[PDB]
């Protein structure tokens, strides 16, 4: 079958085997794709959003890493606007009403959050050793 | 050229950037490889190594996602034999002297390791916003 363009985006800070996952899950959304993953501003972030630990290009480096990503625009915009999904050919935004014109668009296609995998929970098994008493 | 196995191994705890780059580097040693990782178990690891926080099957996961490794050996041992090396038809194991042998057999293959880029890093970089006084 012919190239589908998947667009996703997001903050992948400190990134985690839930940001796979969902990559994973964008990417394997028809069986000839292109993923292409959006990573987000520090400034936007941190005004919008909230705290960021590592930089645009400490969290861009370490998705150049993973199989699932073909392409990545850093920074992506904050908001997607029908005129960046034609600029980059992009057929469907894979997303976990603002985004009401991609649905009505049918360029919506969900994607999940995986629980309680995150780089925090790791460190709060850490912190667990450590009794309180 | 012809295929070149290559062997690389480790505990991948809380996986980062410097597994990353250093994963990377062991599958771009010969123009054509196939990289094999091996990760070591939750017991020896523990036993004769230091604490981890990743059990194997989280460990393993989240090597999957990683665009060099083409294979994974889970749990591998913990101390490679060259029984080993004819059992799994590698050429090379990546490494960073009980490897004296692996040196006279044409078989070691120096990687590095990247410093100030690891899990615990990012983790020190934010309590940094927590003055003492």
């Amino acid at each position: 079958s012919k190239n589908v363009v998947i667009y996703a985006d997001g903050v992948y800070d400190m990134l985690h085997l839930g940001h796979m996952k969902q990559l994973e899950q964008a990417k394997k959304l028809f069986e000839n794709t292109t993923l292409i993953v959006g990573v987000t501003s520090d400034n936007e972030t941190k005004l919008f959003k909230g705290q960021v630990v590592q930089t645009l290009e400490e969290r861009t480096e370490t998705l150049k890493h993973i199989r699932w990503v073909d392409e990545i625009i850093s920074p992506c915009p904050w908001v997607v606007t029908p005129e960046f999904l034609e600029k980059y050919k992009i057929d469907y935004v894979a997303h976990d009403d603002i985004y009401a014109w991609l649905k009505r668009a049918g360029k919506f296609k969900a994607t999940q959050r995986t629980e309680g995998v995150s780089t925090t929970d790791l460190i709060v098994r850490i912190l667990k050793n450590y009794e309180d008493y």
